């Protein structure tokens, strides 16, 4: 059994209902057991143009899946939630990102763990710190509580 952390996001549709449904679906896969869920935060979009605000959270799982098996479950969950994939990025019903998989470092064309952008994302680190403050991010070798930073664009929902 591996302790892993997922980052979830939604910025279109009924954001909160979609996040809750996603967690339930994730938990229903054999080999994934949801053990903790952060508070939900409303967050300003980063890395693109002006877009509707996100609801973001983090989830702790105990898994017996390999990290690629896990990734398949994450992407299937997005499909259950009807996520649209057009030529250009836009708002999405659900995004399920693998943040951390134990202390492992994976670099494959289809999978990068720890997530390559997490250490500079408040919408990740603030909810992650609520459930994983003492977990080590293996690239930096820092605990989450030593990466997190204050960011007024991330608010409790
Ligand atoms: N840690 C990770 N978690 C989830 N998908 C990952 C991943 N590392 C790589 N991927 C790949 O990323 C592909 C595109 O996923 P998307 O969800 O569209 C990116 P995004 O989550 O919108 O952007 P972001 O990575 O900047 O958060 C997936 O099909 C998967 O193969
Ligand atoms: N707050 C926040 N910003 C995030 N930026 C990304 S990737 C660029 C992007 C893609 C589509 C979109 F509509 C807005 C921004 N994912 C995010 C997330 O989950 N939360
Ligand atoms: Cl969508
Ligand atoms: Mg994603
Ligand atoms: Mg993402
Ligand atoms: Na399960
Ligand atoms: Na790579």
């Amino acid at each position: 059994m591996i302790q892993a952390y997922l980052g979830l996001g939604s910025n279109i549709g009924d954001r909160e209902s979609q996040l809750n449904d996603a967690i339930k679906i994730l938990n229903e896969y054999d080999g994934i057991s949801v053990s903790n869920i952060s508070p939900i935060y409303e967050t300003a979009p980063v890395g693109y143009t002006e877009q509707p605000n996100f609801l973001n959270l983090c989830v702790e799982i105990q898994t017996t899946l390999t990290v690629l098996q896990l990734l398949e479950c994450c992407l299937k969950t997005e499909e259950c939630l009807h996520r649209i994939r057009k030529e250009r990025w836009g708002p999405r019903t659900l995004d399920v990102d693998i943040l951390l998989y134990g202390e492992e470092m994976i670099d494959l064309p289809k999978l990068s763990v720890p997530h390559p952008r997490m250490n500079e994302r408040a919408f990740v680190l603030i909810p992650l710190n609520d459930i994983a403050a003492n977990v080590v991010e293996p690239r930096s070798k820092l605990k989450v509580k030593d990466l997190v930073f204050v960011d007024d664009s991330v608010k409790r929902y």
